[PDB]
C-alpha cells in the first residue's frame, strides 16, 4: 500500500521570497529496508535535496519526506522534476513528477471589501478579500497593514474551490480570505492591503487596497 | 482498502424539512460478497435503517451506502449513533460513531455584500455573504431570489473554518463564506436575493438578510 505524492511549492514561496523546495512525500513504508529516495531534473544541471526524513506513525507504518530547492527560473521555464522511490516491497520503483502548469491559465480577479456598516458599532471589523475567476487552483493570499506584511496568525483564507458551474477550459477557483482589524486603526485612515500570488499574473502577484472613505 | 464514513445529518433537514437522517458511506468494496451494515444507538428503541443502497464505479470498486431517520430531539440529545459494516475481507467489523456537539452555542452573524463596484462592467456579478461568529461549525447556507429557493448548483459556500485568534469569538467561532453568480441584468433589474443561515443557535433555526441593488 505504498504511496508516493510530489508536492509542488507555494505560490509564496516561489513568487515572493523565491526560495521554494520541492517536496517528495513517501506513506505506508513497512519499514526503511532498502529505502531510498532519489530526485532528477529534466535539464542539465544538479538538485541537492535536504537529508530525507523519517516519521514513524502509530497506524504502524512509516513514513518519509524529502525536500529539494527549486528556483523559480527553473520553475518558470517549466522544467519537470521527478521523484522516485525504491523499496525492497517495491518490485518497481515509483516515480511522480511535478512541474509548473501546463493547461489553461487565467488570472485572478480581486475584490476588496470593507466593513459592513453594521460591524461599525463593535470593536473590531472585517476586512475582507474575493479573489476568482482564476486557473490553476494554486494561489496564496497575504495582508498587509500600512506597507508591511501580517503575520498569517492575523487572517484566514478558506481552501480553494471550484466556482459554481454558471460563474463563467474548464473550471475557473476562487477563494476568499477575511482580517479583523481594529475599529480604530480603520477609523483612522490606516490603508490595508489584500495581495494574491498567483502564476498568470503579470509580476506574479497584485495587490488592492483597502482604506476608510471620508 | 475498505473506509468506512458516517455522516452527520445536515441542519437543513435538522431544522427545516424535519427529516433528518444519519448516513454510513463504505468506500472501495471488491464486491458485495457477505455484505452487512448494521447500526446501533445508546438509548433503548428499534432503529429502522433505509434499505441499503450500492454502486458500481468505474475504478472496478463498489461503493455502499445506509441512511437512518433520526428524529431531531434524538439528534439534538448528543445520543451517539454507531454504524457497523462487516464482509468477507474484513477480520473485524469496522465501524464509526456520530454525533452532536453538545458544547456552547453561539448564533452565527450574517454579512451580505453587493457585488464590487468593478463587476458591474461585467456579464455577471458576484453576490456573496459573510456568516461568521458561531458555534458549533456545524452550518447549512441557502440563497432565495424573489422568494424562490435557488438551486445548490447555483452558488457555492466554503468549508467551515475557524476564526483568527483576533476576530475574537468559549473556543473558537467559525465562519463560512457563500457566494453566487448572477446575470448583471437580474442585479440591475431590481431582483431581490437572500442568503440564509440554518443553525441550531438561532432563536428559529434560521435566519436571512436581503441583498437587493440600491438607488
Ligand atoms: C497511517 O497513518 C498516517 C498518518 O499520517 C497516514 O499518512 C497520511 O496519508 C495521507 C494519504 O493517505 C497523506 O495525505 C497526503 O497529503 C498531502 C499533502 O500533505 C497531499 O498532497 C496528498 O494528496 C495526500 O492526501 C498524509 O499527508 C499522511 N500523513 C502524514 C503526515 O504522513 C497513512 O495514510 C496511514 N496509513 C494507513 C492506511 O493506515
Ligand atoms: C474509486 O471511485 C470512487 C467514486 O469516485 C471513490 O469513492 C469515493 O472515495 C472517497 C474517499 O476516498 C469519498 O470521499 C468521502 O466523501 C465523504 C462525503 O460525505 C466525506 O465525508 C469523506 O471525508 C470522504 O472524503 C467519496 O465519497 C467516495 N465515493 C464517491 C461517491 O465519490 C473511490 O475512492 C475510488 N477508489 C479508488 C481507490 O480508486
Amino acid at each position: 500500500p505504498i504511496q508516493l505524492y510530489a508536492i509542488p511549492p507555494s505560490p509564496g514561496e516561489l513568487y515572493i521570497s523565491l526560495d521554494a523546495k520541492l517536496r517528495c512525500l513517501v506513506v505506508n513504508l513497512p519499514s526503511d529496508s532498502s529505502l531510498s529516495v532519489t530526485w532528477t531534473r529534466e535539464k542539465s544541471g544538479n538538485l541537492r535535496p535536504d537529508p530525507m526524513v523519517l516519521q514513524e506513525h502509530f497506524n504502524g507504518t512509516y513514513s518519509a519526506s524529502s525536500a529539494v530547492p527549486v528556483s523559480t527560473q527553473d520553475w518558470l521555464s517549466g522544467e519537470r522534476f521527478t521523484c522516485t522511490v525504491q523499496h525492497e516491497e517495491l518490485p518497481l520503483p515509483l516515480s511522480k513528477s511535478v512541474y509548473r502548469n501546463t493547461g489553461p491559465t487565467t488570472p485572478p480577479l480581486i475584490y476588496p471589501f470593507a466593513p459592513h456598516p453594521e460591524e461599525l458599532s463593535l470593536s473590531r471589523v472585517t476586512l475582507s478579500c474575493l479573489v476568482r475567476g482564476f486557473r490553476p487552483r494554486d494561489i496564496e493570499i497575504r495582508w498587509l497593514r500600512d506597507h508591511r506584511a501580517v503575520p498569517a496568525t492575523e487572517f484566514v483564507t478558506t481552501a480553494v474551490l471550484p466556482e459554481e458551474r454558471t460563474a463563467n477550459d474548464g473550471d475557473t477557483f476562487f477563494v476568499y480570505s477575511k482580517m479583523s482589524v481594529e475599529t480604530a486603526k480603520w477609523n483612522g485612515g490606516t490603508v490595508f492591503a489584500c495581495m494574491a500570488v498567483h502564476e498568470a499574473l503579470p509580476m506574479r502577484f497584485s495587490q488592492r487596497t483597502l482604506q476608510k472613505q471620508a
